[PDB]
């Protein structure tokens, strides 16, 4: 797609800290950009929509190439349309925003310039952020994560994409998402099927795969840390059901692991660690700090800080594994005890290290789940299982929770706030900000 300018595009500014092994930190100034799927897509020469509701224009978009030629992405009114605001080092995303139309959530990328994404090399480094999840009930997910996207949003590889990172192009993740309207400089109208339960979305014949580090998927009830490897590290198109992921009938596709080696302290047995109020170690009614460290072995370490008190990731015992480091032994014990082979099939932490060794883009989002109601995060899943099934219970939410239309109606003013991002060598991000 190209870019149009009927609506101006001004990326909300966002600062973050780059910290040094020598003990200082230096402020960086970036901005955030909303993903292309949230934008108005219209004809290059008029205001006629190329996509509306969950249907493509059959005349403007008779095939993927003609559609991309005929159509452009336009600018975003971040606050008034999308409920996205920033202030200094803080980013807030509202759940439902009513303007001329209803918007639900957002997916945002951290930019280096107004036309390029910021890249981070995670291996050897740590990433810290503060989060307020107090206004995230059952069924919602405020996510902070990394994906192996191109810094230019795909422009250099696919010159029929001239919109680029400035307009939030080039997304990929371990779900190999097929809901994307543009992939590799072409539309995704071919094979498009509208969602039966979402007036604004559908699933196309192509998806966009790449490695994904889910630092944080969470609400006020549950949180999870999950690396996802793919057989090809970076962005790659996939065809139909070969994509696997949420958007295919068979979740286990050809290249990415859509489940990951997940670590949810509640799921692992510690039901007192994270939740609302003073009965939990971490009180989710209050802001907390989350630090994630990528040691060069390929293992992942985690600690939290709240009100000046520090907590390592809680210990877990699972099969022959015992500890709090997310390492090969944890991931293979998890597959043995909970079931499945997707993570190991796609090459495990060894394959995942190939992604963290290179650059990845920072993503922050807020979403509800039109496929499984977020039950995998915060409830019992599958819902016919009980506490006697290892790993079935992931949080205390009812198995009836998280119906999108219901939570959108009942909790439209839900929101997530991410703030105080700090990145640098392991051991550096707790030092004084600059
Ligand atoms: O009996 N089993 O073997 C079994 C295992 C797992 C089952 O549910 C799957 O659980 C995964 C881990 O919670 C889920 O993966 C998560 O999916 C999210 C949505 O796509 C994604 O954002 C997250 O990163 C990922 O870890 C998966 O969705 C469940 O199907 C069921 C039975
Ligand atoms: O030793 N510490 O590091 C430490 C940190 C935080 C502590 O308490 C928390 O302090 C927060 C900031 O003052 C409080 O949050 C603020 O509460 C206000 C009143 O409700 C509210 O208006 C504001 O928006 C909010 O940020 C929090 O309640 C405290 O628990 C203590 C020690
Ligand atoms: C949960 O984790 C916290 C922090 O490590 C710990 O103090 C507490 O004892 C744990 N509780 C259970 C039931 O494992
Ligand atoms: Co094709
Ligand atoms: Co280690």
């Amino acid at each position: 797609q190209s870019a149009c300018t009927l609506q101006s595009e001004t990326h909300p500014p966002l600062t973050w800290q780059k910290c040094s092994s020598g003990g200082t930190c230096t402020q960086q100034t970036g901005s955030v950009v909303i993903d292309a799927n949230w934008r108005w897509t219209h004809a290059t020469n008029s205001s006629t929509n190329c996509y509306d509701g969950n249907t493509w224009s059959s005349t403007l978009c008779p095939d993927n190439e003609t559609c991309a030629k005929n159509c452009c992405l336009d600018g975003a009114a971040y606050a008034s349309t999308y409920g996205v605001t920033t202030s200094g080092n803080s980013l807030s995303i509202d759940f439902v925003t009513q303007s001329a139309q209803k918007n639900v959530g957002a997916r945002l990328y951290l930019m280096a310039s107004d036309t390029t994404y910021q890249e981070f090399t995670l291996l050897g480094n740590e990433f810290s952020f503060d989060v307020d999840v107090s206004q995230l009930p059952c069924g919602l997910n405020g996510a902070l994560y990394f994906v192996s996207m191109d810094a230019d949003g795909g422009v250099s590889k696919y010159p029929t994409n001239t919109a680029g990172a400035k307009y939030g192009t080039g997304y990929c993740d371990s779900q190999c998402p097929r809901d994307l309207k543009f992939i590799n400089g072409q539309a995704n109208v071919e094979g498009w099927e509208p969602s039966s339960n979402n007036a604004n979305t559908g699933i196309g014949g192509h998806g966009s795969c790449c490695s994904q580090m889910d630092i944080w998927e969470a609400n006020s009830i549950s949180e999870a840390l999950t690396p996802h490897p793919c057989t090809t590290v970076g962005q790659e198109i996939c065809e139909g059901d070969g994509c696997g992921g949420t958007y295919s009938d068979n979740r286990y596709g050809g290249t990415c692991d859509p489940d990951g080696c997940d670590w949810n302290p509640y799921r692992l047995g510690n039901t007192s660690f994270y939740g609302p109020g003073s009965s939990f170690t971490l009180d989710t009614t209050k802001k907390l700090t989350v630090v994630t460290q990528f040691e060069t072995s390929g293992a992942i370490n985690r600690y939290y800080v709240q009100n000046g008190v520090t907590f390592q990731q809680p210990n877990a015992e699972l099969g022959s594994y015992s500890g709090n480091e997310l390492n090969d032994d944890y991931c293979t014990a998890e597959e043995a005890e909970f079931g499945g082979s997707s993570f190991s099939d796609k090459g495990g932490l060894t394959q995942f290290k190939k992604a963290t060794s290179g650059g990845m883009v920072l993503v922050m989002s807020l979403w509800d789940d039109y496929y499984a109601n977020m039950l995998w995060l915060d409830s019992t899943y599958p819902t016919n299982e009980t506490s006697s099934t290892p790993g079935a219970v992931r949080g205390s939410c009812s198995t009836s929770s998280g119906v999108p239309a219901q939570v959108e109606s009942q909790s439209p003013n839900a929101k997530v706030t991410f703030s105080n991002i700090k990145f640098g060598p392991i051991g550096s991000t707790g030092n004084p900000s600059g």
